[PDB]
This record gives C-alpha cells, sequence and structure tokens, in this order.
RNA sequence: GCGGAUUUAGCUCAGUUGGGAGAGCGCCAGACUGAAGAUCUGGAGGUCCUGUGUUCGAUCCACAGAAUUCGCACCA
RNA sequence: GCGGAUUUAGCUCAGUUGGGAGAGCGCCAGACUGAAGAUCUGGAGGUCCUGUGUUCGAUCCACAGAAUUCGCACCA
C-alpha cells in the first residue's frame, strides 16, 4: 500500500550486472540520488538501503537482487540491482531476466573479470537486449592506456556474445565519488560536478541508447513470476515484469508451471513500487495479490497467464550430456522414473526423467534427449542451459529443447 | 549452504595386513517325528552406493557425485 | 631360568621280578523298551612324553631334552 502510481512518461526496466565488487550496487545509490536532485519525487537510496539483510551487511556483497525506482526528465526506472559473485548467479538471472537493457559495470583498475564475462553472456540467454557499460573505479586510476584496454577489452567480449560492443555506449566513473558528493549535497544538479556529472552521461545513455521497447498489450497476458511475498492483511504478492497484454483487479489468472496442474486466481492487487495501479501493462514490474494462493501455491519460475492461453514450467524435452564416473559423475545407466535434481540459474527443483521410446537406460557418457517433469513450476525457457546433479554429485549438463509445460 | 555419521545378501548389520565376499534371521532342501515346532546339517542368495584415479592387485587409499540421517544457516 | 614332583586309553589313574600293556568312567553295538533311561552282553580303544644308550628283552635302568606343577631369585 502507498501513494497512487500515474504514468506520466515512459516505462523501462534496467538494472546493474558485473563482476563481485566492481561497484554495481554503489552506483545504483549514486544513481537514485543524483535522479532526485533533479525529479523531486525520486526516493533517494543508499546501500544500507540496498544492501540491507544482515550477511550483505555482514560479508560485505550483495546476495538478494533489489528494485530501486527513479526517473528522469524523458523516462521513468524500475531498476534491479544484481550480485556478482558466483555464488549468486541464479539471482543476478532472474533480475536480469526483467531488464530491458542492462548496465554492465566493470572496474577500471580491475578490467574485464569472469561474471563479466557470464554476465554479458547470461544477459543475453535471458533476453537483454541492450547493454550499456559504465567503466567504474576510474578515481583509482589514470592511465589514459589502462582505460582505453579495458574498454577494448570489454567491447570485444561484447562482441563475443554479439552485443553491437563497437557501439555500445561506454561511460567511465567514479560512483563512489558521485555518491559521497550526493552525501555533502543532495542538491548537486548537472554541470556543478564532475563526478555528479558522470552519472548524468549513464543516465542519458541510458535514456538515448536504450530504446523504449514496444510492448505487445494486446496479446495474452503473461507475466513470469520473479518472486513471492506475503504482504500482512492482504495475502499473497507475486511480482515479476509483464511479458505481454496486461491485468487489472478482477481479472483471473493462471499459475502456470512447476507443478502437477496449473492453479487460477483472481487478480485482487495491483501495483508499482508500493504503488497502486489501475491495471498494469506489458513492461510493467509489477505485484500482483491473488486471491486464495497460499506461498506455497505461487513461485518464482511460474508464470502467470490468460487462463487456457498456456502449455512457469513443468514439463519440457532436453538434450543432455550425462557425465562419465570419470568426468566425476555416475556409473551405472538410469531409465525412466529417475528423479533426480535440475538446476537452471538459481533456481533447483527436482524432476522425472522419462525417457523417449526406444531409448531405456541411459549410461554415464552418453548424450541422450529426453523429457523432464519438475516437482515444482519455474521459469523456463529454450535453449536455457541447466545442471542435473543427484546424490552429492554432478551427473549431466544439459539444456533446454522445448517446452512441454 | 555449511558440517558430522551412515551406505556391504531379501531385512538388521560385521568386515583395517590393500590379495578369502561374511554372520544372524528369512528362502528351500536333508535329517527328525505319527505329525508337525525346536533343533541340528547343506545349499541358493551380492552393480561392497556410483564414477574416475593411485596400485602387481581396491569393499578398503585419493578425488568428484548421490541418497539417508542429525546439528546448524534460511523463513512477511 | 635352582631344585623337587608329575607325564600310561577319550577322562581320572593303577602298574616292583626287566618278559602279559591294565582298572574305573566313558564311547559304540546287541539284548530289553511303545521308545529312550536303568540293568545285563559284547566290542573297540595306546607315540607307556621324545631321542639316544644299557640289555637276549625296556612303561620300568642310564643320559639329553620337552611339558605340567609346586617351592626358590635372599644381606646397604
Amino acid at each position: 500500500a502507498k501513494g497512487e502510481f500515474i504514468r506520466t512518461k515512459r516505462h523501462v526496466n534496467v538494472g546493474t550486472i558485473g563482476h563481485v565488487d566492481h561497484g554495481k550496487t554503489t552506483l545504483t545509490a549514486a544513481l537514485t540520488y543524483v535522479a532526485a536532485a533533479e525529479n523531486r519525487n525520486v526516493e533517494v537510496k543508499d546501500y544500507g538501503d540496498i544492501d540491507k539483510a544482515r550477511e550483505e551487511r555482514a560479508r560485505g556483497i550483495t546476495i538478494n537482487t533489489a528494485h530501486v525506482e527513479y526517473e528522469t526528465a524523458k523516462r521513468h526506472y524500475s531498476h534491479v540491482d544484481c550480485r556478482g559473485h558466483a555464488d549468486y548467479i541464479k539471482n543476478m538471472i532472474t533480475g536480469a531476466a526483467q531488464m530491458d537493457g542492462a548496465i554492465l559495470v566493470v572496474s577500471a583498475a580491475d578490467g574485464r573479470m569472469r561474471q563479466t564475462r557470464e554476465h554479458i553472456l547470461l544477459a543475453r540467454q535471458v533476453g537483454v537486449r541492450y547493454i550499456v557499460v559504465f567503466m567504474n573505479k576510474v578515481d583509482m586510476v589514470d592511465d589514459r592506456e589502462l582505460l582505453d584496454l579495458v574498454e577494448m577489452e570489454v567491447r570485444d567480449l561484447l562482441n563475443q556474445y554479439e552485443f553491437r560492443g563497437d557501439e555500445v555506449r561506454v561511460i567511465r566513473g567514479s560512483a563512489l565519488l558521485a555518491l559521497e558528493e550526493m552525501h555533502k549535497n543532495r542538491k548537486t544538479k548537472r554541470g556543478e560536478n564532475e563526478w555528479v556529472d558522470k552519472i548524468w552521461e549513464l543516465l542519458d545513455a541510458i535514456d538515448e541508447y536504450i530504446r523504449t521497447r514496444v510492448r505487445d498489450v494486446d496479446k495474452r497476458f503473461l507475466m513470469r513470476v520473479e518472486d513471492v511475498f506475503t504482504i500482512t492483511g492482504r495475502g499473497t504478492v507475486a511480482t515479476g515484469r509483464i511479458e505481454r497484454g496486461k491485468v487489472k483487479v478482477g481479472d483471473e489468472v493462471e499459475i502456470v508451471g512447476l507443478a502437477r496442474e496449473t492453479r487460477k486466481t483472481v487478480v485482487t492487487g495491483v501495483e508499482m513500487h508500493r504503488k497502486t495501479l489501475q491495471e498494469g501493462i506489458a513492461g510493467d514490474n509489477v505485484g500482483l495479490l491473488l486471491r486464495g494462493v497460499s506461498r506455497e501455491e505461487v513461485e518464482r519460475g511460474q508464470v502467470l497467464a490468460k487462463r487456457g492461453s498456456i502449455t512457469r514450467h513443468t514439463k519440457f524435452e532436453a538434450s543432455v550430456y550425462i557425465l562419465k564416473k570419470e568426468e566425476g559423475g555416475r556409473h551405472t545407466g538410469f531409465f525412466t522414473g529417475y528423479r533426480r535434481q535440475f538446476y537452471f540459474r538459481t533456481t533447483d527443483v527436482t524432476g522425472v526423467v522419462r525417457l523417449r521410446q526406444g531409448v531405456e537406460m541411459v549410461m554415464r557418457g552418453d548424450n541422450v534427449t529426453f523429457t523432464v517433469e519438475l516437482i515444482k513450476r519455474v521459469a523456463l525457457e529454450e535453449g536455457l542451459r541447466f545442471a542435473i546433479r543427484e546424490g552429492g554429485r554432478t551427473v549431466g549438463a544439459g539444456v533446454v529443447t522445448k517446452i512441454l509445460e
């Protein structure tokens, strides 16, 4: 609950990704501050405001993703700040899956590192169509050559995963300095400060290079759950970015995937950053209250859609490679009925394998292809890779080949 | 997620000299007795949890994986 | 390791004329019994601790040894 959400400008989802500690989170807060300075009703957020759970404050790293809101003259933004530690890629993947564009933050003192690559690639397997780069920690370095180098590399890497690395915008800066400045004074405006001004460059880039997508409001409603909460007094809320179509209170929806069968509900709430929306539409990052569903009946990875519109998912075909005893895997074939655990991003769910006809027992080292039916619904997509582990070990590696349900 | 302990016959479990695959109970059979029970005797019964490695040789050693279990870490 | 005692049948033991290898118990069988037990019949049963020696002949005598067992290893 809180104010109403009133559409006055275009909406676009974005976020932060990059190697651990390259400063994604600092930069997130710095964006909040600076935009606020020129557009009041932009509520500012500091680090603690973002990296808020205790371990996050404890170990000093982002662990859960965070949604912050902010805007510019031109547009309104929902921004997901993701963790760069690899133990947490699943989350990063879930946030990146809501972005219409992503800010890839590369620390100039460190240059491209691993998650820098991984994130770019994963960003892609999840739909991010544009990336804008922000070469951070600049204050820490001054050899123009090391700057220029890092830039090349980043571009290159982008090229490798087919982003237009040659054209991608690359802003250099220090978010730590901008943030610090805003702390001394919150009203700094464009031109008042060097560091602060780089963020304006970033903000501009985001405004300019990442185009506003063309949402399909007419297609059947579909919104993939990204999270689920139990809100006091009201009920079960499911958050996510509408893929297409729309919703408003009163509409009944279908919770699809990751479970035996699908369940129906009527949407009784629609918000966007804790603010009422009459009807949310394709591109809104919202939250929906659902009549009757418990926290157990809805979860990340399932999907909200127009009843019957769809076949989160539970079943799918997949091309797999079973590892050799030698590669640390199994040492005995398996057959239909085998149910190990599947891992997609930060998700892990148990599933029953079903060998196609003409295939009876799959042996260690074979490249099979078969169907799996998950014990819970989850956000899938063809081409999505996964790992199969069971009994303490990794037993296979494969990719979604087609969504059964 | 962490970390501990466990995986050996159909059940419950031994098994550390790195070279023999085991005990009990059950399955059957022989002996027995009117007849059975009990006993005794014999037999059949095994991906030593899975894979790769070390080794003249692995149930045993190293490594990765899995299941179960108990303790902790998670919980709008 | 100092000395004595002991070592014969499955068990416990006799065995002194240097010439027969024994008893009791047990064990197996027969008879008897409805069967088993008890009794009667019968049968088997031996590295006389080992070796060597003395002797016409060795459980027996001599030497070496072994094993069991008991006592002994004490005085500034």
